[PDB]
DNA sequence: TTGGATGGTAGCG
DNA sequence: TAACGCTACCATCCAAC
């Protein structure tokens, strides 16, 4: 098994640098402005120059400006980045039929049948890198290993503009030495739970009672980690199929007034159905985020597809359920469609 | 006894 | 002050039997 993973470098900010080369080598921050007030919202990403000052994905814009006033702050232009991504993903298709688009800027290629060994794999990764740079002026990082997880870890190690093979011997080192927090799928919550069991490395999972690990992190995560630690993870590269399409918005003022919330809702519905394009959903979920940032959702599943017109009145009822079942005011309202025909 | 629907949690792009 | 889009999983719980 040989897996090649491509991960585009500081993607949104890098596109902005291609579009405006005067930006290169200076801090750039790409921002999701929420509408509420001036500079309200969060950072989507930033180039490496900006990151040296602590500006990264997810922090409040106002906060980024306290540590880095000097940078270029740009609004996130999602459609534009998606156009570049779509073009890159079509280039990568030329290297293997077995490809899994993981996100806007990640793809896994199964090249087990295209190359004989890691040496040939490395050469392919360089060809891929060079072709993307020539055709799109975009640098990417390539990770190569025996399965998807270690391929992704290899890319993390070589970021930005890198290429790294993690061979059989280094897989063994990583099982022994990689902080378990650095394994894909392990965030703060799981990592903290792991520390309480004395688990700091993948290898620590081998010598714990399976039922004890399961009771702390659940069956799926327990099985995942043990499989990796046993050097047995071998999940196939497969075509991802979109399962849900949804849209969420921050309202100008927090509200409990149905007639005030409704236009925001209807807007999210129109935006979702537009993206759905020929796909027909059998389920609808409305989500509200209250003043104190709690999340509430109400949904309904039908035995048949939901027309755009039906989605309107169905979403209203779901919002009314939330408003009857939660007395707090609402700050954000969203809708999502799923269970496609 | 069991299995889709339900709403929530965790991770992450 | 704290975006927003998506997958996977988890507990729980009610109607089929
Ligand atoms: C992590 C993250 C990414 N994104 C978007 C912007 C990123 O450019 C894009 C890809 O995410 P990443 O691959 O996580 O980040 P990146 O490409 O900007 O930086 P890196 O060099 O470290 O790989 O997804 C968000 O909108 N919100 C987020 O919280
Ligand atoms: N980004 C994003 C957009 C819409 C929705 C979420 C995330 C979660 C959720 C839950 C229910 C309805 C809509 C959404
Ligand atoms: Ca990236
Ligand atoms: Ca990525
Ligand atoms: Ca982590």
């Amino acid at each position: 098994g040989i897996v090649l993973f491509v991960d585009f470098d500081y993607f949104y900010a890098q596109v902005e640098e291609v579009l405006n080369p005067s930006l290169k080598g200076k801090p750039v921050v790409v921002c999701v402005f929420s509408g509420r007030f001036e500079d309200s919202g969060a950072v989507a990403t930033a180039n490496y120059e900006a990151r040296k000052f602590g500006v990264k994905a997810g922090i409040p814009i106002v906060e980024a400006k306290k540590i880095l006033p000097n940078a270029v702050y740009l609004p996130m232009r999602k459609e534009v980045y998606q156009q570049v991504s779509s073009r890159i993903m079509n280039l990568l298709r030329e290297y293997s039929e077995k490809i899994e688009i993981a996100s806007i800027d990640e793809a896994y290629l199964d090249i087990s049948d295209k190359v004989r060994d890691y040496r040939e794999a490395y050469n392919l990764g360089l060809e891929i890198k060079n072709k993307i740079l020539e055709k799109e002026k975009i640098t990417v990082t390539v990770g190569i290993s025996k399965n998807k997880v270690f391929a992704k870890i290899a890319a993390d190690m070589a970021k930005p503009n890198g290429i790294k093979v993690i061979d059989d011997e280094e897989v063994k080192r990583l099982i022994r030495e990689l902080d378990i927090a650095d394994v894909p799928g392990i965030g703060n919550i799981t990592a903290e739970k792991l520390k309480k069991l004395g688990i700091n490395k993948l290898v620590d999972t081998l010598s714990i009672e399976f039922d004890k690990l399961k009771g702390m992190i659940g069956e799926a995560k327990a099985k995942y980690l043990i499989s990796l630690a046993r050097d047995e993870y071998n999940e196939p590269i497969r075509t991802r199929v979109r399962k849900s399409i949804g849209r969420i918005v921050t309202m100008k003022r927090n509200s409990r007034n149905l007639e005030e919330i409704k236009p925001y809702l209807f807007r999210a519905i129109e935006e979702s159905y537009y993206k759905l394009d020929k796909r027909i959903p059998k389920a609808i979920h409305v989500v509200a985020v209250t003043e104190d940032l709690d999340i509430v959702s109400r949904g309904r599943t039908f035995p048949h597809g939901i027309s755009k017109e039906t989605a309107y009145s169905e979403s209203v009822k779901l919002l009314q359920k939330i408003l009857e079942e939660d007395e707090r005011k609402i700050r954000r309202i969203g809708v999502r469609f799923s269970k496609f025909i």
